[PDB]
């Protein structure tokens, strides 16, 4: 886990900023190769949050989840991760409107593979949104940002708790219950965002109006140009009943098969 500050070189320019601190690009000297890294650098509770985040990432190993290199206590506490050069998915798609539907399916399918793994691992992400999907290439997505994530108890399939309300399942709001199934609800919002080239969901609406809309069985409409199959999958993820909502094994299989259909169409 613990890295040597002398082997880490940080760039002056920042990639992002917020209340927690900053994200910077850097280099870490590995056993032989040098490795480009993204480094979350902290501004009592905050240290514990970062260390909890590191504890979760330590336990994960999947091609579609961002890898932690380790942590370092220097000028500030730092979390050192592999770099995804193209950055957050929503910003990428906003800037690259030529990205084709097939390519979007490919990316969201990769996210569903990472989330099928996270579900198998019994961790709940709790912040699954397009902003937290990072692109290694235009054809390779990874899930990031495990700051709100929780390891489920051996005897329960949910964690009982601001909140990113527009990505939250109704039971998260009504009962404070977070499960892989609530992450599936968030994944439906993520799909919507991706097929909307990074537009924010529920435009112009307050969180409380989104909760009212949802309780009435109402849902965002189909993004321009979005395949009906993918919109149907968003609706499936937005199943109000937790038991009937698909888990990620079912979601991933639907996407996998549709992606194969589109790959076939392309060959034709
Ligand atoms: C290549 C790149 C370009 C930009 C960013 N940006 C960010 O990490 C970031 C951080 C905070 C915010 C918060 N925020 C303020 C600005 N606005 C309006 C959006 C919300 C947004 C983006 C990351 C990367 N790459 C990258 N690669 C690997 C890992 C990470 C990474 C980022 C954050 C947490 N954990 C891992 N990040």
């Amino acid at each position: 886990v613990y890295l040597d500050r002398k082997l880490l070189t940080l760039e002056d320019k920042e990639l992002g900023s917020g209340n927690f601190g900053t994200v910077k690009k850097g280099y870490y000297q590995m056993k032989k190769v040098v490795k480009t890294v993204a480094v979350k650098i902290l501004k009592p509770a905050l240290k514990d949050e970062l260390l909890a985040e590191a504890n979760v990432m330590q336990q994960l190993d999947n091609p579609y989840i961002v890898r932690m290199i380790g942590i370092c206590e220097a000028e500030s506490w730092m979390l050192v991760m592999e770099m995804a050069e193209l950055g957050p998915l929503n910003k990428y798609l906003q800037q690259n409107r030529h990205v084709k539907d097939k390519n979007i399916i490919e990316l969201v399918h990769q996210v569903s593979m990472g989330m099928k793994y996270l579900e198998e691992s019994n961790f709940v992400h709790r912040d699954l949104a397009a902003r937290n999907v990072l692109l290694v290439t235009q054809h390779y997505a990874k899930i990031s940002d495990f700051g709100l994530s929780k390891a489920l108890r051996a005897d329960e399939n949910y964690y009982k708790a601001k909140w990113p309300v527009k990505w939250y399942a109704p039971e998260c709001i009504n009962y404070y219950k977070f499960s892989s199934k609530s992450d599936v609800w968030s994944f439906g919002v993520l799909m919507w965002e991706a097929f909307s080239y990074g537009q924010k969901p529920y435009r112009g609406m307050k969180g409380s109006e989104v909760t009212a809309m949802l309780e009435k069985g109402e849902r965002m409409g189909c993004p321009a140009g979005c395949p009906r199959e993918m919109y149907d999958l968003m609706n499936l993820c937005w199943t109000y009943d937790v038991e009937n909502r698909p888990g990620f094994a079912a979601v991933e299989l639907r996407l996998r098969n549709y992606y194969y259909d589109v790959v076939n169409e392309g060959h034709h």
